[PDB]
């Protein structure tokens, strides 16, 4: 039957449709819409700009380019994050502001759907919108879709630290598809006064993000970070961002006279000359060369003064954010195997640590963690002297890092949102897909990630989930579009979750699916002593 045809802004686009057998309505998908111009040239480094309209009809049928990136990384991590049967390779480009809509709305009628904004995890240096199928989830649970992306690594969050190149353009692309959303989206049968946004791993700090930023006002009304958010440290930047701006400028072949110059120099460099830089510096890698207070994995969120006015810990105290129903989670072994032995390069292939190694790499490990040398010890100690076997010293150190990056943040993102009033929920995620890379061990349960493929319904999709999984993802994504629909995830049928509030209810999620009380308490005590110093 006739392929889709839309009216937007900025012109008509056509789409097509495609059906998931047992559902009546064929899903109606744009692939490759642009949602601001091109970046490139003087544009590079700069805020982003309204797309130019268009004569006639764009065909939106076709996957757009990935954000410049390390080709073999990003194409790994799509591998290991999809949730389609087969892996779709991508194209690099700068010219890469596109989003991609799945709408199981009938385009005949009229309809009002709430509306589920996806932003991709990757550290800020890798990913794409195109990895994530959004089919299933609009089926079953009837919503419209939108997978974003936005530049990403030097092109996206390049700073200077002042006025002439401030960075954060990762995150200003973020809100340029917001409101490109808010602009369009009724046109494919979603509501704008419905925009739920959802992200994981720097995904979900990009929403933790954008829910303390000024700019984002009025673009959503609920969001979801899945194992991410502001106080993951190794993802925001404070204090004294020259150094790093330097050190990508001499890579690239740039004198740094001045800042103003740096930045010129780079907008001459081609596409390949910086990616030629990216991969000389060699980011998302464990940095075993030298002190590791200079390591820098990645490019990540500055403190800009545009989208950021202060530090995350500033705003969280004075109660300035974006009070929306919010949902945080996290997965038991979020450090167990993907980041460590897939991104970034541990040293862990052995199985077994004794402790003082475990002190050499926790101190290694500063760029992630910030634990000061002379601490190294008693955090070491708290969590791997209770046992001399060596194994499950490894395991424990493996803990000791999902806490300090992904569990204890989160814990405190939560508290200080519901303190300020705002309904909050969370979640512990336990469970091992099907669809785990052949390398993982088998032993590593609720890894990174593993949650992406029960929210995404890769059971429906990929070949080979058991019954039990397809159970989960039914679940999962019901209480997803429960939240973004009511910004509470309860509804018939499902497990009680209870809000977040001073009772911290949380629901563990898997397997067996039943609410819980205090989430990380007793970490949350014991790092914030230690940070306290
Ligand atoms: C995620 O975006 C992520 C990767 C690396 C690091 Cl250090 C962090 Cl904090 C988050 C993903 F890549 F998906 F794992
Ligand atoms: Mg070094």
């Amino acid at each position: 039957s006739s392929p889709p045809v839309v009216d937007t802004v900025h012109g008509k686009v056509l789409g097509k449709f495609v059906s998931l057998e047992g559902f009546a309505q064929p899903v109606a998908i744009f692939l490759g819409i642009p949602f601001a111009k091109p970046p490139l040239g003087p544009l590079r480094f700069t805020p982003p700009q309204p797309a130019e309209p268009w004569s006639f009809v764009k065909n939106a049928t076709s996957y757009p380019p990935m954000c410049t990136q390390d080709p073999k990384a990003g194409q790994l991590l799509s591998e290991l994050f999809t949730n389609r049967k087969e892996n779709i390779p991508l194209k690099l480009s700068e010219d890469c502001l596109y989003l991609n809509i799945y709408t199981p709305a009938d385009l005949t009628k009229k309809n009002r759907l709430p509306v589920m904004v996806w932003i991709h995890g990757g550290g800020l240096m890798v990913g794409a919108a195109s990895t994530y199928d959004g089919l299933a989830l609009a089926a079953h649970e009837n919503v419209v879709v939108v997978t974003i992306q936005y530049r990403l690594g030097i092109w996206g969050f390049f700073s200077t630290g002042d006025e002439h190149s401030r960075g954060n353009w990762g995150h200003l692309d973020q809100v340029a598809a917001l409101r490109w959303v808010q602009d369009n989206i009724a046109s494919f049968g979603g509501n704008p006064g419905s925009v739920t946004i959802f992200g994981e791993s720097a995904g979900g700090e990009s929403v933790s993000v954008l829910v303390l930023s000024p700019l984002a006002k009025n673009l959503f009304h609920r969001a979801i970070s899945e194992s991410g958010v502001a106080l993951t440290s190794v993802l925001v930047k404070k204090g004294d961002v020259k150094p790093l701006a330097e050190q990508i400028a001499i890579t690239a072949g740039c004198k740094t006279t001045t800042s103003a110059v740096m930045v010129h120099c780079l907008r001459q460099k081609t596409e390949e000359e910086l990616l030629e830089t990216t991969l000389k510096m060699k980011f998302l890698s464990l940095d075993l060369q030298g002190d590791p207070r200079e390591s820098q994995p990645l490019l990540g969120t500055v403190i800009d003064g545009m989208l950021l006015l202060k530090t995350p810990e500033e705003l969280q105290a004075e109660r300035n954010f974006h009070t929306v129903p919010y949902m945080v989670g996290i997965n038991k072994q979020e450090f167990g195997w993907l980041i460590p032995q897939m991104l970034m390069s541990y040293p862990l292939s052995e199985g077994q640590l004794d402790q003082k190694t475990a002190m050499s790499l926790l101190w290694k490990s500063y760029p992630l963690v910030c634990i000061a040398k002379e601490l190294i010890p008693e955090a070491t100690e708290k969590y791997l002297g209770g046992t001399d076997d060596t194994v499950k010293k490894k395991d424990l150190f493996l803990d000791l890092i999902a806490d300090v990056m992904f569990g204890v943040p989160s814990v405190i993102v939560a508290r200080n949102h519901r303190d300020a009033g705002a309904p909050t929920y969370m979640y512990e995620f336990q469970y091992r897909p099907s669809f785990s890379s052949d390398m993982k061990p088998k032993t590593v349960i609720g890894d990174h990630g593993d949650e992406l493929f029960s929210v995404f319904g890769a059971p429906f999709l990929k070949e080979g989930a058991s019954e039990e999984e397809i159970r989960l993802s039914k679940m999962v994504m019901k209480f997803w579009a429960n939240f973004a629909r009511n910004g509470n995830p309860n509804g018939e049928g499902l497990p009680h979750w209870p809000e977040y509030n001073q009772k911290e209810g949380y629901l563990q999620i898997g397997a067996n699916t039943q609410a819980a009380q205090k989430l990380k308490d007793k970490e949350v005590a014991f790092w914030t002593n230690l940070f306290a110093k």
